[PDB]
Parts: structure tokens; sequence; C-alpha cells
DNA sequence: GGGGGAAGGATTC
DNA sequence: CATGGAATCCTTCCCCC
């Protein structure tokens, strides 16, 4: 069982440099401007030139400018990044039939066939990196190991523009030395929760009573970490199918007014429907981000597909139910369509 | 005593 | 001051063998 994981370096920013090579070498910051005021919004991502000064994904654009006022600030162009990503995902398909497109810039390849050991694997990794750089001029990081989790962890250790193999002898020691927070799927909340239980390394999950563990992080997460520490994790690489499509936008001012929110809601619906492109949803959810950043949603499942007209009608009703409950002002609003026919 | 949906929410990348 | 898209996994009904 040999897994090769490919992760594109500072993707959005790298794409912008590809589209304008003169940016190469300068700090580049891809932003999502919300139009609330001059420079309101957040950083989608940034290149390493900017990253070394503390400018990274998630920080307010405003804070990024205080740190690097002379960096290059570019608005996010999602559409473009997706097409570039697709072309790269297609190249990857030429190296294995078993492929899992995990996100817009990640992919796992099951190369248990194409190769018979970590040597051929490491070389197949360079063949792949070299090929992507050559055809799309995009540097990526490769991680190779016994499974998806460790192949991804391996990539995390080598980025940017790297390649690393985590062999069967190195996995065993990581299960003992690796900070459990660096484990994929363990975010700040799960991490700052395993500590209260006394779990700082994967190995620690083996000396605690399952039932206690389950009650703290849930059954799935439980069995997940246990199977990894017990070196038994082995999820198959499989192509995921889009199960939902949607869009959430930011309003200029926080509001509780229906007619003030509608415009944003309808715009989210129009964009979502465009993206559906022939797919017909039976379920619709209206999502609202309140002023204190809490996420509230209301949805309905119909016994048939939802026409754009029905979506408009149903969304307002759902938006009203949200306002009837939480009396908090709404900051962001949008919709999500799922349960395709 | 449990299957199978459906909802509202939680957490991650 | 802090955007945005989508998957998985909870917890709680709910209807009803
Ligand atoms: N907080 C975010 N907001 C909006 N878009 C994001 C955010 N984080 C990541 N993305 C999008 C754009 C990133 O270029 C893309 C890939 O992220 P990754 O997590 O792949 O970061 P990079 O941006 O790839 O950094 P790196 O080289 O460390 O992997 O996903
Ligand atoms: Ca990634
Ligand atoms: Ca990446
Ligand atoms: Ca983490």
């Amino acid at each position: 069982m040999i897994v090769l994981f490919v992760d594109f370096d500072y993707f959005y920013a790298q794409v912008e440099e590809v589209l304008n090579p003169s940016l190469k070498g300068k700090p580049v910051v891809v932003c999502v401007f919300s139009g609330r005021f001059e420079d309101s919004g957040a950083v989608a991502t940034a290149n390493y030139e900017a990253r070394k000064f503390g400018v990274k994904a998630g920080i307010p654009i405003v804070e990024a400018k205080k740190i690097l006022p002379n960096a290059v600030y570019l608005p996010m162009r999602k559409e473009v990044y997706q097409q570039v990503s697709s072309r790269i995902m297609n190249l990857l398909r030429e190296y294995s039939e078993k492929i899992e497109i995990a996100s817009i810039d990640e992919a796992y390849l099951d190369i248990s066939d194409k190769v018979r050991d970590y040597r051929e694997a490491y070389n197949l990794g360079l063949e792949i990196k070299n090929k992507i750089l050559e055809k799309e001029k995009i540097t990526v990081t490769v991680g190779i190991s016994k499974n998806k989790v460790f192949a991804k962890i391996a990539a995390d250790m080598a980025k940017p523009n790297g390649i690393k193999v985590i062999d069967d002898e190195e996995v065993k020691r990581l299960i003992r030395e690796l900070d459990i927070a660096d484990v994929p799927g363990i975010g700040n909340i799960t991490a700052e929760k395993l500590k209260k239980l006394g779990i700082n390394k994967l190995v620690d999950t083996l000396s605690i009573e399952f039932d206690k563990l389950k009650g703290m992080i849930g059954e799935a997460k439980a069995k997940y970490l246990i199977s990894l520490a017990r070196d038994e994790y082995n999820e198959p690489i499989r192509t995921r199918v889009r199960k939902s499509i949607g869009r959430i936008v930011t309003m200029k001012r926080n509001s509780r007014n229906l007619e003030e929110i509608k415009p944003y809601l309808f715009r989210a619906i129009e964009e979502s429907y465009y993206k559906l492109d022939k797919r017909i949803p039976k379920a619709i959810h209206v999502v609202a981000v309140t002023e204190d950043l809490d996420i509230v949603s209301r949805g309905r499942t119909f016994p048939h597909g939802i026409s754009k007209e029905t979506a408009y009608s149903e969304s307002v009703k759902l938006l009203q139910k949200i306002l009837e409950e939480d009396e908090r002002k709404i900051r962001r609003i949008g919709v999500r369509f799922s349960k395709f026919i």
C-alpha cells in the first residue's frame, strides 16, 4: 500500500505569479475584499515572501497592510484557479487510475501498482513534480507513505516545493513523537480538547478507555486516531462526487431587515444556480453568519427537484425562520443546494 | 432497539 | 478589523417496524 499525495504550493498566489511572472520574488497577497469599507476583508492566501513576515490565510487584509504595506494585493479569482487546478488533476490521472481529488489543490494517488517500493515511488514523485512544473509552471510538494494520513503529513513536513517519503520505520516513531495536533483532521478545537484528556501524541490514544475518548471527541474521530496509532488506518483512495453547491456573500452593513438582506440572498441563489449547471437539487439550505460570527441555517428537502423559482420562494421563507429565531444581526448570508437528482 | 431520513449544528482544511 | 466552499460527523427528533 503506497500513497503519493500532491499538494500545490501557495496555490492561489502561485497561480497569480504564473499569470504575471514579474510578481515572482515579491510578496503576493490574494484577498477577498468584502466592500464593507476601504480594504475590508481577509487574506485568502499569500506566497512565502509574505508568509515569513506573518502575512497568511485568514488574517484581516487591514492587518496584512500594517505588516507589509508595500506588498502586492490581488483580489481572489476563484474561477481561474479552478481551471488551472483541473488541468493539473488531469495530468495526475496519467500516473494512476486510483485518484482522490481532495480539494482544489490536493490529490492522493494510489501507486501500489505502478511501483513496488519507496525508491521507485520517490522517483515517480519527481517525474510528477518535474512534469507539472514543465507543463503548467506550478511547483508542488509531494508526500509518500503507507496511507493518506501519513502521505499528507509527509507533504506538510516538506513544503514548499518538496518531496518526502515516510517509510514504515519512520511512521512507527512518528506515532510516538509527532505532536497530535499536526495530525490531519485535528484542528484547534480537537487539539485543545485532547490535552484535557492527556493526549499529545498518537500513541497516547492507546492508553485511554475508548468510551471516555468517544465522549470527548466523538466516535468517528475516536476510531480514527486509534486506528492510526495502532498503525491500522487504511482508507481507500476514491474519487469523491460533488454533493452540494452554494454561495455565501458579505453584506455592506449588518442587518435584521428582510428586504435589506434579500438582494444578497438572491444574488447568492443566481450564482449557485449557474454553478449547478444541469444538476437538480432536492434540498436547499439558507445559511447565515450572525454578527458575533455564529453560523445559523435553515433548510428543506423536497420530494422533487427545485426550480430556480421554487428556490427564490423557499429561500425567503427559510430566511424568515432564521430571523424569527436568533434576534442577532446578520453579517453574511447565502444558500446551499444538495441532494442532486 | 433500531433503520432510515431530515434538521440544526460542530469542526476541519 | 476576520472571506469563502464543501465534506464529514454529531446530537435530537420522528415515524414506525
Ligand atoms: N482561509 C482561506 N480562505 C480562503 N481560501 C483559502 C483559505 N485557506 C486556503 N484557501 C484556498 C486558497 C489556498 O491557496 C488554497 C490551498 O491552501 P493550502 O491550504 O493549499 O494553502 P496554500 O495556500 O496552498 O499554502 P501551502 O503552500 O502551505 O499549502 O485553498
Ligand atoms: Ca492543500
Ligand atoms: Ca497547498
Ligand atoms: Ca492542526
